[PDB]
């Protein structure tokens, strides 16, 4: 996605769209002062309409249209399909030539102020046969330098790259508008040099990796002058490749079964049920534990929940909402109430017991089918009730002591399905619980010197899920969630 300006601000957006934009250009803009507000702004009419988009935490909320999972599945889906973006006043928005950007911030391969020596440094411990990064050159203040290494006769070139009148070239040949454009040219159509030797570009130089141990000191670069904003939007410039179809949810017979029509589960991933529709807003999600990320129930797919619950065995239930927050409705009642039994289609469900702890409560539910004899069943359901609103909680070690307690009762039932996580759209929150119990499950087996990598983490679960984790705030809350698991070792 290059119609994203991760640095820019309102007045420039203007000045942009009106210069080097026609009717129909658009542009995203994240808002500088509110982290967590962007702005879709749009040329028209000669002038520049600004569209406000809001992020607490669960969905990217459009003013004045829906709601959608990521940025890149928002501008698919106007530019794709027109006539749904409105100025309320009956007028009509079009999305039609995204304005590219050339700020290289937010690309695997850039490295801003990193110098040569540090360079050369990282590619011969962390560099395979590909690996590249671009940086800053120190030597002539504007340039930039391109090193790759290629295989002891494993080496690393050193490309030079020079900018003249904001144009980048290798030396000769073409000039590109942006390092992006450089980068993505010699990508395709490799650098071979006088003595017959391929300047390949396959993956870009990892640095987002971690021995687990030394997290602490990684989070205190990332802290304060913003790493963890550098990183995240880098991470979130990589959405794009994931727009695989969701033709099953886009349907008529199963647009009432979303409760936002436009977060929609992948159909790679999609659960399918069978005894019988099979369609539910779900999604299995594993990098053994697998998990299930769903949508807050719709009074009309309770039925349709339950039986997923049975098909997949699953025996662990994580709530991650409350019932009503902020006005709307979030997620419906879908278990009985303490000592009582209900019948949810052909499922049946008891609550024999309810245990009120600070953060969380928990309901021991039996799971059974109408009709066969002795269905088994223990489902527990885990109902976090101290997460906030807005933002992200303030102390990690509350969801910890949570998700501590839910891997203990998965493993202690022998042979158990996938675990089921969800909240209101279950992107959001369950994307960040999903990934830091993923992440705290690795350094529960090989120990406290094993490798984790956080953006890697969550791109493999954002490829089965559209928008796992929603926010920077989410994603600098999974790095204080694995800082305090291992101060407590
Ligand atoms: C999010 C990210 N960020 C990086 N950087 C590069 C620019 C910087 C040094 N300024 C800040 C950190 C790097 C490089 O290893 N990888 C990632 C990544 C890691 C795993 C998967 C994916 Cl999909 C990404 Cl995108």
């Amino acid at each position: 996605r290059r119609w994203f300006h991760p640095n820019i601000t309102g007045v420039e957006a203007e000045n942009l769209l009106l210069t080097r934009g026609v009717d129909g250009s658009f542009l995203a803009r994240p808002s500088k002062s509110n982290p967590g507000d962007f702005t879709l702004s749009v040329r028209r009419n000669g002038a520049v309409t600004h569209i406000k988009i809001q992020n607490t935490g669960d969905y990217y909320d459009l003013y004045g249209g829906e709601k959608f999972a990521t940025l890149a599945e928002l501008v698919q889906y106007y530019m794709e399909h027109h006539g749904q973006l409105k100025e309320k006043n009956g007028d009509v928005i079009e999305l039609k030539y995204p304005l590219n950007c050339a700020d290289p911030t937010s690309e695997r391969w850039f490295h801003g102020h990193l110098s040569g020596k540090e360079a050369e440094k990282l590619l011969t411990e962390k560099g395979k046969h590909g690996s590249f990064l671009v940086r800053e050159s120190q030597s002539h203040p504007g340039d930039f330098v391109l090193s790759v290494r290629t295989g002891g006769k494993s080496k690393v070139t050193h490309v030079m790259i020079r900018c003249q009148e904001l144009k980048y070239d290798v030396g000769g040949g073409e000039r590109f508008d942006s390092l992006t454009d450089l980068v993505e040219h010699y990508k395709k159509n490799p650098m071979v040099e006088t003595l017959g030797t391929v300047l390949q570009l396959k993956q870009p130089l990892n640095t987002t990796r971690i021995n687990a141990a030394e997290i602490e000191s990684r989070v205190r670069e990332l802290s304060k002058l913003q790493g963890f904003w550098e990183e995240f939007e880098t991470l979130q410039q990589q959405e794009c490749k994931l727009l695989y179809s969701r033709k099953e949810g886009q349907r008529q017979e199963n647009k009432n079964k979303n409760r936002y029509k436009n977060i929609l589960p992948f159909d790679h991933t999609r659960v399918v049920l069978h005894d019988g529709s099979d369609y539910i807003n779900a999604n299995i999600i594993m990098p053994k534990k697998s998990y299930i990320a769903t949508q807050g129930c719709l009074q009309n797919t309770v039925n349709d929940f339950w039986r997923m619950v049975f098909q997949e065995n699953s025996r662990v239930i994580v709530m991650t909402t409350k019932e009503v927050e902020r006005g709307k409705s979030k997620c419906v009642k879908y278990w009985p109430d303490e000592y009582a039994l209900k019948e949810y289609g052909v499922m049946r469900v008891r609550n024999v017991k309810e245990s009120a702890a600070h953060d969380y409560t928990l309901r021991e539910l039996k799971l059974s089918k109408v009709g066969q004899g002795n269905t088994e069943r223990t489902v527990w359901q885990y109902h976090f009730r101290t997460w906030p609103d807005h933002g992200v909680p303030s102390d990690p070690g509350g969801v910890l002591d949570f998700l501590e307690e839910v891997h203990h009762k998965q493993e202690s039932i022998m042979d158990a399905g996938p675990v089921v996580v969800h909240c209101s759209a279950g992107i959001g929150r369950t994307g960040t619980f999903i990934v830091i119990d993923i992440l705290i499950d690795i350094i529960r087996e090989k120990g406290v010197d094993c490798d984790i990598d956080v953006p890697k983490t969550i791109q493999m679960v954002r490829s089965q899920r559209s928008g796992m984790v929603q926010t920077e705030a989410q994603y600098r809350f999974i790095y204080m969630a694995v800082q305090h698991y291992i101060e407590t070792l």
